[PDB]
């Protein structure tokens, strides 16, 4: 079979993603926007190992390992979208992809960047639309930036 | 002031918890029913230091360190609440408490126990009332048991 | 069997030190002198499992388990002493000591410090005769203090 | 300055390793023979950052992060010969080579590789000369083999 991280050392049959099982899905201009599966995964499953290169900076397409220690991987893992209900959990000490709920095939596979990442180069406005969304996303260390208040400071107009 | 954790080793002007701070939920009897705030924690701040004692063993009240090795807190995080929308975060390297959003003076406190644990000694349904919440509670890396498994087929008649 | 560790939840049984294994040895004030093992143990054995309580503040007995938090064990692994050529190996991430060099009933359990602790709180001069001693110790990321270097960059007349 | 790592995303001033500092000795083909430095360190240094790819399976060149996770770096880190007294301190947690002691230039740099593997690719006799050299390497958690018994006993003819 065929694997996502070109490296040659990472098999497919040792666990790492196979573009049989999950696909890079791309913008207009050949960027990023997420990693759609096409297997049906039950949820509480291992749906892959993760591999990447170990950096001391947190970058976009960075996971973080620990408190100074972060993967960069643009390959697979760091393509992950964010949500704030996410389906997959990423394991940052087995390096591993977990279902977190059941995921049908074709599903865009999300998660919370909070639980793995103390700050984001970035921070953004969230699109997932639950009802329990937080809006302005950060780092789980992160306080929201200027621009971040007032979106957030704003809709607290949401009183009434 | 005084603080959660009995040892006199955790300081709370070093941010350990303390109860001017934080409430400890009992029931009628001695079993917990979650931890409250006291006071309102504005989103993205340290609230707690955590700690604990080394245990080889998950248990009730351990949250895992690392993938052998467990951290026995009957005092203080091992009573938080598991909720599929939670209000905070345990930090597991830094062994600390975050709030993941703003946080109102007498809320109730709740982790995704699926985002530290791989698995938990007992499964349960929950009562998060959350859209998204996934009805039943296991460990991020264990299957539902077969209590599990019918409970969300007999929700799957929708 | 008796153990080591005064908490009840850890269990001989279980693998946690027990003093028909191990012997705190005193000082003449009741204070500490290491650790002495009382079974023969053969290189590349687990002796013990090692708990403590979780402090984010480098102290005496404590062990560093990741960059910002520290294991206070004054009962057990925070009582041994430093050796430049040490006989004992404390695993920090199973929390584990295990066996470097063939051990005999009676020897004195000895970890080279600077494995394990990126700063000591107090740096000292090493008596372990050791050949290859480094005479002063320190952390792993320390750098020798001003009293340090004299013992040091004093010994360093034995050039001739 | 150019680098020893292949990839152009880990760079020089950031303090990953160069070839103005670090040698990579060759054998007739193109097996390594340790790393020297070409320049003097004192003792409780910081002399480079590691890098490398994550895997899950010990390997030749693989140093151990975690208990199931491992870095593969056939470039730098993992090209390290051992000794019982090394020079050098590999932190898997902050992926840093520490010097444990002065090192002049050209001195060959040598780990412990018990100080952070669990387990051996393979178990070989040491010639560090060191008066407390186990003569024979294994992983810390690793017993040795029947030929490490056997020149363990031959030895222990003494
Ligand atoms: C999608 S990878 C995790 C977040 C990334 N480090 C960023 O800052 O955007
Ligand atoms: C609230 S502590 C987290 C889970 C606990 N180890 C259990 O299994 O119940
Ligand atoms: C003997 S425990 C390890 C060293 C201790 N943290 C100290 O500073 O002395
Ligand atoms: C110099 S890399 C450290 C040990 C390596 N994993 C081996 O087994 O050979």
């Amino acid at each position: 079979r065929t694997g996502i991280y070109p490296s040659s050392d990472l098999k497919v049959e040792d666990g790492y993603p196979s573009s049989d099982t999950f696909q890079i899905i791309q913008t207009q201009d050949g960027r990023g926007a997420g990693v759609r599966v096409l297997k049906t995964f039950a949820r509480g499953r291992r749906m892959a190992r993760v591999s990447g290169q170990i950096t001391a900076f947190c970058r976009l397409h960075t996971l973080q390992i620990n408190a100074h220690t972060h993967l960069y991987d643009p390959h697979f893992s760091g393509l992950l979208l964010h949500s704030c209900v996410p389906n997959v959990r990423l394991d940052m000490a087995g390096f591993e992809l977990w279902s977190l709920r059941d995921i049908a095939a074709g599903e865009m596979l999300t998660m919370d960047y909070a639980s793995t990442e103390d700050v984001l180069m970035r921070q953004f406005e969230c699109h997932c639309g639950a009802p329990n969304c937080r809006r302005w996303i950060t780092g789980a260390k992160e306080l929201p930036n200027d621009i971040g208040q007032a979106l957030l400071a704003g809709l607290r107009a949401a009183a009434l």
